[PDB]
RNA sequence: GGAGUGUUU
């Protein structure tokens, strides 16, 4: 439970393809880095003042320190040279003046390049010396954008309620086999527009002017705008940070004030601002910014506040992220050149830091032989059964029907929209429509619905649902109409996954109103799976020698709140295969601590699927394939320690002896590595993406460790993402092409749809199920997320 | 229905 195994071999299935990666080679010398420490006092300050406390330092102190030196800074404490400065051993305490600082420098240690060259080629990394050059190259963007993560963003395209979206730059700086990368992308994110308070007031709650509301904010408005005004930033027309807003208006909201005597008395917000400093408040019958600490008391009206600029967005509303997609999208072509053109104004060859530090960045993206890995036959059951061939990453269900396809004879509707929005002539068109897919893809619904009625509000789905599991005897589905986004899906799923085992489907009132032979058969897909049915499995035979034993295949996810909100538990998830296709899975979840990213009942979770493991399929398994999603690079180490440990002691506490070989792997979505064809004819779609299946374990990868990227998918729109794969762990000895197969077919069982999904089933499956946590709602927490005994072994998730 | 696409008061 300690250090990733080394990369076993080179991958050799596939056909061959040309690749280019937005990874730049990065020539760098074998020379020594002078690391030295900063102490800066007060200590507190933002890394933008800390980067200017140092800018003006090194240019005050060239005569008697720096030199003709090129310093760079991190924006905290450390700062590196590419030759030593004239301190020794020895700490020197400077002045700094902007508006005082206390500067501190003291030399650590040396960074030496010489061993980093040396860890690109085996010796099996040294994070001190890449984090170093990571400094040499964003310490100009640093200075010269404005830095966000590991991104560099400038002021320019709204989105509604105050915001807007920029457009920078993702930078990093990576190991590969041989040599440093330089790993450029395009980036994009919201953030909060530069405006009175009073304005995004006005965005907020629908003003076209603030004059519109001459009277005190309802207790539904005030509520609104304090959720999206909370700990964002403002400032004086002085910078302060908002914790709540005011019940009472300014005219009314007090605070003590202490008079020149000593007596402290209460004084309003509006008198306050009018004695000192001789403003009459314009809105006086607007709340206040409580900013500070609480305990400080400190009241500010809005009339006098602008949200500061910077402030990046920290949830979307719906009708946001359409608009940020449909302004972040491009081609993979037009992304390609994006980056070029990126590389070009960047000029690194010229940047004076990093040839200070006699570092060289090649201008043309990476070239990289790509294989494109053979797709998985799927085969389907009922009278001919048919086998579907994925091209470029999709195939349909046409002449084929479900592996077991589960006949549906007791049936009931449920409609929470408005019986004339949704007639009884809809839904009799909408349920003979429905039967006849039904029909075609194996899954028969036999006969009329046996009961049909109307309703509306979330009270009135439990009584509703108690009738009909009691009335009819065996019900097994009950297909829910929905009036748009109705705070009663989360009501309808509540009752359906725990109060009662009832499988539930529900579906939006305009995909009933005017049907298509395609939504209905996607609607099919979820409704057998639901019911216990297998819409289709991997072709037996085509399946890799991993499934010669017994073997259980778990996905694992954890999704967060917004950060800050607090008091919002983060929902881990994990799910596991139960038969051996693999088609059906078995969910876990569990309300954890806020934000904590170890799954922290994984041993109990893994206990309870390897039990219904054994009593879905009579078998121990031998090998346990553990799909962890939801972990970047930094944690690693923290996570393979914790998890894997649990998921051995699941084990141990299952059986004396019951040892299966575990094979972790970490799957990552959220980085900036893209990949672009570099013959045209290998082009995919509209969108011109690299086909489904193309795998790269060379060039851009771990110089040591077991890593690949796998583009699974078929790229609808914009520039795919390849999902990056790393075996932090592997008992089971596989061997590169395997695990790259292996991964590929598992992504061609996700049953929403017949096509390969970006990430495998049980990761996908973990991600949905911790969704369907949400929308369920501290033991009181962990109740309302454990579900029903009839739906515990149910696929409730889809 | 679904996947993919952007994250001093």
């Amino acid at each position: 439970a300690f250090k990733p195994p080394p990369r076993p071999d080179f991958g050799t299935s596939g056909r061959t393809i040309k690749l280019q990666a937005n990874f730049f080679e990065m020539d760098i010398p074998k020379i020594d880095i002078y690391h030295y420490e900063l102490d800066i006092k007060p200590e507190k300050c933002p890394r933008r003042v800390n980067r200017e406390i140092v800018e003006h330092m090194v240019q005050h102190f060239k005569t008697q320190i720096f030199g003709d030196r090129k310093p760079v800074f991190d924006g905290r404490k450390n700062l590196y040279t590419a030759m030593p400065l004239p301190i020794g051993r020895d700490k020197v305490e400077l002045e700094v003046t902007l508006r005082i600082f206390k500067v501190s420098i003291k030399w650590v240690s040396c960074v030496s390049l010489q061993a980093l060259h040396d860890a690109l080629s085996g010796r099996l990394v040294p994070f001190e010396t890449i984090q170093a050059l990571d400094v040499v190259m964003r310490h100009l963007p640093s200075m010269r954008y404005t830095p966000v993560g590991r991104s560099f963003f400038t002021a320019s395209n709204p989105l509604g309620g105050g915001r807007e979206v920029w457009f920078g730059f993702h930078q990093s700086v990576r190991p590969s086999l041989w040599k440093m990368m330089l790993n450029i992308d395009v980036s994009a994110t919201a953030f909060y527009k530069a405006q009175p308070v009073i304005e995004f007031v006005c965005e907020v709650l629908d003003f076209k002017s603030i004059e519109e509301q001459q009277k005190p904010l309802t207790d539904s408005q005030r509520v609104k705008f304090t959720k999206e005004i909370k700990g964002l930033k403002v400032e004086i027309t002085r910078k302060y940070r908002v914790c709540n807003v005011t019940r009472r208006p300014a005219s009314h909201q007090t605070f003590p004030l202490q008079q020149e005597s000593g007596q402290t008395v209460e004084c309003t917000v509006a008198q306050y601002f009018k004695d000192r400093h001789k403003l009459v408040l314009r809105y006086p019958h607007l709340p206040c910014l409580q900013v500070g600490q609480e305990q400080k008391h400190t009241y500010l009206p809005l009339e006098v506040c602008n949200i500061v600029a910077g402030q990046r967005c920290i949830k979307l509303t719906d009708n946001q992220t359409s608009t940020m997609i449909r302004a972040t999208a491009r081609s993979a072509p037009d992304r390609q050149e994006e980056i070029s053109k990126l590389m070009r104004s960047a000029d690194f060859n010229t940047d004076p830091y990093v040839r200070e530090f006699g570092i060289m960045v090649k201008d043309e993206m990476t070239d990289v032989t790509g294989r494109v890995l053979q797709p998985p036959s799927i085969l389907y059951g009922g009278r001919n059964k048919a086998i579907a061939t994925p091209v470029q990453g999709v195939w349909d269900m046409r002449n084929k029907q479900f592996h077991t396809g589960i006949e549906i004879k007791v049936w009931a509707i449920a409609c929470f929209a408005p019986q004339r929005q949704c007639t009884e002539v809809h839904l009799k068109s909408f349920t003979e429509q429905l039967r006849k897919i039904s029909r075609d893809a194996g899954m028969p619904i036999q006969g009329q619905p046996c009961f049909c009625k109307y309703a509306q509000g979330a009270d009135s789905v439990e009584p509703m649902f108690r009738h009909l599991k009691n009335t009819y005897a065996g019900l097994q589905l009950v297909v829910v109409i929905l009036p748009g986004k109705t705070p009663v899906y989360a009501e309808v799923k509540r009752v359906g996954d725990t109060v009662l085992g009832m499988a539930t489907q529900c579906v939006q009132m305009k995909n009933v109103q005017r049907t298509t032979p395609q939504t209905l058969s996607n609607l099919c897909l979820k409704i057998n799976v639901k019911l216990g049915g297998v819409n289709n499995i991997l072709l037996p035979q085509g399946r890799p020698p991993v499934f010669q034993q017994p073997v259980i295949f778990l996905g694992a996810d954890v999704t967060h709140p917004p950060a800050g909100d607090g008091k919002k538990p983060s929902i881990a998830a994990v799910v596991g295969s139960m038969d051996a296709h693999p088609n059906r899975y078995c969910a876990t979840v569990r309300v954890q601590q806020h934000r904590q990213e170890i799954i922290q009942d994984l041993a109990a979770m893994v206990r309870e699927l390897l039990i219904q493991f054994y009593k879905s399929t009579r078998f121990k398994p031998t090998r346990i394939i553990f799909y962890r999603d939801g972990v970047s690079e930094g944690q690693f180490q923290q996570v393979l320690h914790h998890e894997l440990l649990a998921i051995r002691e699941a084990c141990i506490k299952l059986e004396k002896d019951y040892q299966p070989g575990i094979t972790f792997i970490v799957v990552q979505k959220r980085h900036h590595t893209r990949l672009f064809c570099t013959d045209k004819n290998e082009r995919v779609g509209k969108s011109g993406n690299i086909p489904a299946g193309t795998t790269v374990d060379t060039k851009i990868t771990h110089p040591t460790e077991f890593d690949f990227y796998l583009c699974s998918h078929a790229g609808i729109q914009g520039t795919s993402r390849p999902s990056h794969y790393h075996v932090l762990w592997d008992d089971n000895r596989f061997s590169s092409d395997e695990l790259q197969i292996l991964t590929y077919q598992l992504c061609h069982t996700y049953v929403r749809c017949t096509r390969s999904v970006s990430i495998p089933a049980p990761a996908y499956y973990a991600h949905l199920v911790a969704f369907r946590a949400r929308y369920h709602l501290h033991q009181a927490l962990a109740k309302a997320v454990q579900v029903h005994q009839d739906t515990l072994r149910t696929m409730y998730f889809a």
